[PDB]
């Protein structure tokens, strides 16, 4: 009455876990350094493979298969691309030595091989992750081969810890397999999907630095004419990187500014940028030992302000008691809804205080953050590692920055532009409702100080409201007319629905879009991002 099974076909006679044929079963490999114990079983769907491993796993093969031509990949945080790409003719990028970290946690991988994030998929499979807590797990192009990796970052490890698991996933409807495993990835991170979806403002992109609370105040009172819950300060007020509680100009104290949306009747809301620190600000130069370092000096994390910003060693009980201390004061004060960016700093690879793993800093710093807020309060992850912050964040920025231009000729590159913002928000749609609630970037409505056309207004916003994504515009609102106002209204009488993009695997940005169940019933939307053009069906 033997009842395990073994793959029958011929693409997945190449598959090979931990150097062993793949079948159902429990095995062991013993390797000098390291030694995993794992399960291969059957599930709805395909496989899954899990297990513990004890020892120095460093970087820990555990799939190699054979590598499709055409692979939707994915950057591990929210600004780099999930695009589909060609496995054979990749060329390495050039990496931005400001930015090295945000193209991979791993760059001398990026450096010569094709990579890909937590997840690979080709049309009818995909391989993937259904967690990040220790290790960082990534797929890899190597000469026609595509291998799966756990990176562990040289730590050691006495005693058994769990593997991240791997689900491989089999039918020829490739957003239902992205849609499960998806849903797999919640249940093993026990994520944080709210039954209400906040709608709001955001004054970054029209006001960006330039932000004056003058200017603030207008927008707060005309913002009582829209349909916004959440009215969040972003980048501007603050006097410095890590110096969240210090305001600049004519802003009053961070506490008075919570008070004053609150009697304004919205939610307050508030941008920091917690895991970093900027080489100037007051709490680097107070505690220059509170961040990642490299050969004991402060690691660069990133440079932006046209300065170098550190990362906080967020195993540091120092520093994760400061963090506290401050999200618990911002909670105090009134706010409710954190946007929280840079993410990716807190998991820079580096030297820090205790031998733990990038990823397991992160985690604990999130998680600190988690309980400062509280239940009640909205945590926005942006610029962060998609994983490692399921359970934990309530909204999760999926694409890069939007702009109030399209950039029909930009590069596909991480940086602002609203046509690749969008294709994220159509690329990592399945991760909506399951891993959180996807965050698509603000709409951008005004009619004037803006280089969109209303045909492009209208295919963003309609489009997130066919995803059911959440709904947060960003202008002046003195300059948001009738047209504004309309698509506006419209986008969200499109959400409440159960979003599927039916061709993922697409290569020409154009998308075939369904929704079912919205407030307007059942909705399809037809778009392409290089014509800007857009077919909307409404049942
Ligand atoms: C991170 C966010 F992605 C973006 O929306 C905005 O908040 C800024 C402000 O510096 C770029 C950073």
């Amino acid at each position: 009455h033997s009842s395990g099974l073994v793959p029958r076909g011929s693409h997945m006679a190449s598959m090979e876990i931990f150097g062993k044929t793949f079948r159902e079963g429990r095995f062991v490999l013993k390797e000098k350094n390291f030694t995993v114990e794992f399960a291969v079983e059957k599930i709805h769907l395909g496989w899954k493979i899990s297990g513990r491993v004890k020892g120095s796993p460093g970087r820990l093969e555990v799939l190699r298969t054979k590598a499709p031509e055409k692979v939707l990949v994915n950057n591990w945080q929210s600004w780099g691309p999930c695009r589909v790409v060609d496995a054979f003719s990749f060329k390495p990028p050039e990496i931005d030595p400001n930015w090295r970290y945000t193209a991979s946690v791993v760059p001398d991988v990026l450096e010569r091989n094709l990579q890909s994030d937590y997840f690979v998929a080709e049309e009818g499979k995909v391989y993937g992750f259904l967690s990040s807590k220790i290790a960082h797990p990534f797929f890899a192009v190597e000469d026609g081969e595509l291998v799966a990796y756990l990176e562990y970052f040289d730590v050691e490890f006495d005693d058994f810890v769990p593997l991240e698991p791997l689900v491989v996933l089999e039918d020829p409807n490739t957003p239902l397999l992205l849609e499960k495993y998806a849903e797999l990835v919640g249940m093993e991170n026990n994520a944080r999907v709210p039954k209400h979806t906040p709608t709001g403002w955001c004054s970054w992109y029209h006001y960006f630095l330039d932000l004056t609370w003058e200017e603030t105040l207008k927008n707060l009172k005309l913002a009582k004419n829209f349909p916004f819950e959440v009215f969040q300060i972003d980048d501007a007020y603050e006097k410095d990187i890590g110096d969240w509680l210090v305001t600049r100009g004519d802003f009053p104290s961070v506490e008075e500014m919570a008070k004053v949306i609150a009697e304004n009747g919205f939610i307050p809301g508030i941008w920091t940028a917690p895991f970093s620190v900027s080489e100037t600000s007051d709490v680097f130069n107070e505690h220059p030992d509170w961040v990642v370092k490299e050969n004991g000096e402060p690691k660069m994390a990133y440079r932006n302000w046209n300065k170098k910003i550190y990362a906080l060693d967020l195993s540091k009980d120092e520093v994760l008691n400061w963090l506290f201390d401050l999200f618990s004061s911002l909670r105090k004060m009134g706010y409710r809804y954190f946007k929280i960016d840079f993410l990716f700093a807190g998991a820079v690879p580096g030297e820090r205080k205790k031998n733990i793993t990038p990823i397991q800093a992160f985690r604990k710093g999130i998680e600190t953050i988690r309980k400062a807020v509280g239940e009640d309060s909205f945590i926005l992850g942006c610029g962060s590692p998609l994983l490692p912050a399921v359970g934990c964040v309530d909204g999760m920025r999926i694409g890069p920055d939007t702009a109030p231009f399209w950039g029909e000729h930009i590069e596909d590159n991480g940086a602002p532009a609203a046509r690749w913002a969008l294709r994220n928000a159509i690329t990592r749609y399945f991760m909506h409702d399951r891993f959180w609630l996807n965050d698509p970037d603000c709409l951008i409505l005004r009619e004037e100080k803006t280089d969109l056309t209303q045909k492009e207004k209208e295919l963003y916003s309609y489009t997130c409201g066919v995803l059911d994504n959440m709904i947060i515009e960003s202008d002046d609102l003195s300059l948001v007319r009738d047209h504004g106002k309309k698509v506006l209204k419209e986008t969200l009488e499109l959400l409440g629905g159960r979003p599927r993009v039916q061709n993922i695997m697409s290569e020409d940005l154009r998308y075939e879009i369904v929704s079912s169940g919205t407030l307007s019933g059942n909705v399809k939307i037809v778009v392409d991002l290089n014509s800007r053009e857009y077919h909307l069906e409404k049942e």
